[PDB]
């Protein structure tokens, strides 16, 4: 259960201030906003509404890297990323998870396939978490009730006082705190 | 040469929030507007615009207290209060600076009298001080513009960071201190 805090505006489109009772609260936007999508995403990957690419792609790799590939086949499926046989050490894919960014199709399941390369070996806990740290990437000065359902929304997930890498969210400075400062 | 921030909002009428390029600030309102009004206060008992009191006062004390007062004649009328001998032991005050605090004049002038009486010896340069702070102490939620107003009349001000009593009334967090305490 985390505090409701009323906005008292926002700075340089990456801070976020807020307060009540307790004192002070200072917000990353873009951390919460990670987390946020972090947890919409990592949700649809561990579950499959699949669409057709209206732009198929084709990936042509050395024979060491096909082979990775196919080690990873079942992994990489768990994330949405769909590769069919298209001859020695190649590949096509002509669909895709619904819930992919629209219009970032392409450049994500490279994005996702370049990390298994990357890795050569990655288990599917991990590729499921960093594929959906992909999906949440993909300076905007809020008003005061885009930050208030900005807060909402961070108040309900899971971790709301850290992101999907570690860094703390949420800076609070209390009623004391801040008193103590200034005597 | 105080650097120019803009206002976010304010917090629980006690608290206002700023902010420029170099971070964000944070300002104890009623720190901030103790220190311009002793600023005003502070030159005002330095210099004599008398009038008179519509309601003149009378003061009986005890032997020692009168005396006390006595030794002290001029640094009084230094800080605006004019006592006139109205028999053994007693004063009258029929005066007094236009500049004091309308309405006020009696109690303030009889707080001056009671710090001298408490002190039994001071100097004129505690005393002026003294009495300026007394002046400058004669919850309000404010608008953006009443915040920038303030900050500005605040920037004038000859000591800003500090209050008469020493406490800080701006804090300060530059972009790093922010960004690191979020990584």
């Amino acid at each position: 259960r985390v505090p409701i805090m009323y906005p008292i505006g926002q700075m340089h489109g990456t801070y976020i201030l807020a307060q009540n009772e307790n004192g002070l609260y200072i917000i990353d936007q873009h951390a919460a906003q990670e987390r946020i999508k972090y947890e919409y995403f990592r949700e649809k990957v561990g579950e499959p509404e699949v669409q057709e690419m209206i732009v198929p792609l084709t990936f042509h790799y050395s024979t060491n890297e096909a082979l990775i590939i196919e080690q990873h086949k079942q992994e990489l499926e768990s994330v949405g990323v769909f590769l069919e046989s298209f001859g020695s050490n190649s590949y096509i894919v002509r669909c895709h998870p619904a819930w992919f960014p629209k219009g970032e199709e392409a450049e994500l399941i490279e994005e996702i396939i370049q990390q298994v390369l990357d890795s050569k070996n990655i288990d599917i806990k991990k590729l499921r978490e960093e594929a959906a740290i992909m999906m949440s990437c993909k300076n905007r000065h809020l008003r005061n009730d885009e930050i208030k359902a900005l807060l909402d929304d961070l108040r309900s997930t899971s971790d709301p006082f850290t992101c999907p890498h570690g860094r703390p969210i949420i800076i609070h400075h209390s009623t004391y705190e801040m008193e103590k400062m200034f005597k």
